[PDB]
């Protein structure tokens, strides 16, 4: 019935925030994600407004469209807190349409961001601010998995960075049926999903952490490379011929051996043989700290 639902949400007052609190905003993503700012989000500071995104259908969605937003949001309240991932703030779910408020990142996208800060042909990175940016996406890889959660889609695009440059991991709670997804279909900006993925996920529809950790090897790269596109000009048909080989892309310019070696132990053929995202973490620690920001 239009944007009414044929069921009815249970109420949950842990996450519940009144709608006239939530004052809608611009489109951030799509759909649909918008920013909006939250009226005494914490009930101890009721005069605070808070910047969030929320999530939305559009008018087309249909029951399964909304039954795969309330899903991502029960995993959510599942999963709890990090530093690292977006978090659910609070929810709207009586007497009108679902919103799903969660964390705002202002700005945006890993991708952009990094692309951004290119020296011209903005303010540049150092070393030290890569490795830590690569730091913070392993943490909260680390937290994700501890929690039983696998990706499937870890990439530059789905890591999301703070006013204060803290990156956060986005959209680990989506349902997605994996039988049925477009391997030809491409990302907004015309890059293919498929290059991220391990070849027991991409071949055998096989997805586990392991493959998670392949994917963290792929963003490795891309932020190496700020935010280069993985396997460009190579189509899906000549990207399976190339990992059958067993091809793997070129080192980086701007990039130790170490961290190489790191990218390369991620795409290890045996999943097993991966390092897991808690020694990840572990490793990269050791490399922040023993590399130069410049001064
Ligand atoms: C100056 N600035 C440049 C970066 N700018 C920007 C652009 C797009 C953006 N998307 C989000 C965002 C999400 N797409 C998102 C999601 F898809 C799922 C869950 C939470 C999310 N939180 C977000 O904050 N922030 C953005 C900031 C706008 C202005
Ligand atoms: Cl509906
Ligand atoms: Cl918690
Ligand atoms: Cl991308």
């Amino acid at each position: 019935v239009a944007g009414v639902s044929e069921y009815e949400l249970p109420e949950d007052p842990r996450w519940e925030l009144p709608r006239d609190r939530l004052v809608l905003g611009k489109p951030l993503g799509e759909g649909q994600v918008v920013l909006a700012e939250a009226i005494g989000l914490d009930k101890d500071k009721p005069n605070r407004v808070t910047k969030v995104a929320v999530k939305m259908l559009k008018s087309d969605a249909t029951e399964k469209d909304l039954s795969d937003l309330i899903s991502e949001m029960e995993m959510m309240k599942m999963i709890g807190k990090h530093k690292n991932i977006i978090n659910l703030l609070g929810a709207c779910t009586q007497d009108g349409p679902l919103y799903v408020i969660v964390e705002y990142a202002s700005k945006g996208n890993l991708r952009e961001y990094l692309q951004a800060r290119r020296p011209p042909g903005e303010e540049q990175l150092s070393s030290k601010d890569l490795v830590s940016c690569a730091y913070q996406v392993a943490r909260g890889m680390e937290y994700l998995a501890s929690k039983k959660c696998i990706h499937r889609d870890l990439a530059a695009r789905n890591v999301l960075v703070t006013e204060d440059n803290v990156m956060k991991i986005a959209d680990f709670g989506l349902a997605r049926d994996i039988h049925h997804i477009d391997y030809y279909k491409k990302t907004t900006n015309g890059r293919l999903p498929v290059k991220w993925m391990a070849p027991e996920a991409l071949f055998d529809r096989i997805y586990t952490h392991q493959s998670d950790v392949w994917s963290f090897g792929v963003l490795l790269w891309e932020i190496f490379t700020l935010g280069g596109s993985p396997y460009p000009g190579v189509p899906v048909e000549e990207l399976f011929k190339l990992l059958k080989e067993g091809h793997r892309m070129d080192k980086p310019s701007n990039c130790t051996n170490e961290l190489y070696m790191m990218m390369r132990d991620c795409w290890h053929a045996v999943p097993s043989q991966r390092p897991t995202f808690k020694q990840l973490v572990e490793d990269l620690d050791r490399i922040v700290a023993l590399t130069s920001n410049q001064e």
